[PDB]
């Protein structure tokens, strides 16, 4: 299904946090929400759709995409009912997704809008929509150890569930890597979850340099103030700090069978060790 090419591409900066699910993407986006020069809301889920009509047809009842309501409430001092009504009106008007991004960029004012998604990378065609819509999109590719993702995906009953979890990690990571190769290092940055949790100050400083903002201490305190956490990780609020022990989860795990040959090659590209 071909993407509608806008009359004029969006020249305004935007950034995405792309990863496989269960990779610390909620932690990273919540860390980023503390920065005063960035706007990092819960999952907008806009990129896979052409218009708000397609989005409504595909999503429907599902709670996925409710982050757009939360964003609007926060950006405009709206109630849930008033937020939903703004969404319902866009739906009725079959409002192009290109317009929703330009709207949020406007409502974010000077702040750099960050669209975090653990599912956009599952389909190369979804990722292709960004290069069609934007001139200056930046991509943060957050990567986690395949064993840690598989174990976590298994536990959460997100679904052989082990083969599907491996497939999703591999598919996403390969698609995001391929996107990164097409755009410059100027518009793509790999972030290793294991490095983020062991030294968040060093990693978040690199992310800030990439996004063109200064480092702010609030980045290190995801559990303080309103960061719009009230989808994403359902267990997120079960932690007190940036937990470095969660990185070493891949060490106490033995999967029912060996990883596939291309899953191994891809994991080696990110310097991971596989026993
Ligand atoms: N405060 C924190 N510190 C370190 N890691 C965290 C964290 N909060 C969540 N995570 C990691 O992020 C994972 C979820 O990633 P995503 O947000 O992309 O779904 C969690 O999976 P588990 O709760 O299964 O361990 C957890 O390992």
């Amino acid at each position: 299904k071909q993407w509608q090419k806008p009359d004029h591409k969006n020249p305004n900066p935007i950034a995405f946090i792309l990863s496989s699910p269960r990779s610390g993407s909620t932690l990273l986006r919540v860390m980023l929400a503390g920065h005063p020069g960035l706007y990092s809301p819960p999952e907008l889920h806009l990129l896979p759709f052409e218009t708000m009509g397609d989005r409504h047809q595909e999503l429907g009842l599902s709670h996925l995409g409710e982050g757009l309501q939360r964003a609007l409430m926060d950006l405009e001092n709206l109630t849930p009912e008033a937020s939903q009504a703004k969404v319902n009106q866009w739906v009725k008007a079959n409002t192009p997704i290109a317009d929703i991004y330009a709207y949020l960029q406007r409502q974010a004012e000077q702040r750099l809008l960050i669209d975090k998604s653990p599912s956009y990378g599952s389909d190369r065609h979804i990722l292709d929509h960004s290069e069609i819509l934007f001139d200056q999109a930046k991509y943060i590719h957050l990567v986690r150890h395949p064993y840690a993702v598989i174990e976590s995906f298994t536990r959460l009953r997100m679904d052989n569930p082990y083969a599907l979890a491996e497939s999703i990690w591999r598919t996403s990571n390969r698609n995001i890597l391929d996107l990164g190769r097409t755009v410059g290092a100027d518009r793509y940055l790999q972030v290793i979850y294991e490095d983020l949790v062991r030294d968040p100050r060093k990693v978040l400083t690199n992310i800030c340099d990439f996004l063109g903002v200064d480092f702010d201490e609030a980045l290190l305190n995801p559990y303080s103030g309103d960061r719009l956490t009230d989808v994403g990780d359902p267990n997120f609020l079960q932690h007190k700090t940036i937990d470095p022990a969660l990185a070493d989860k891949w060490r106490s795990i033995t999967l029912p069978a060996a990883l596939q040959l291309d899953t191994i090659q891809l994991a080696e590209t990110f310097a991971y060790d596989l026993p």
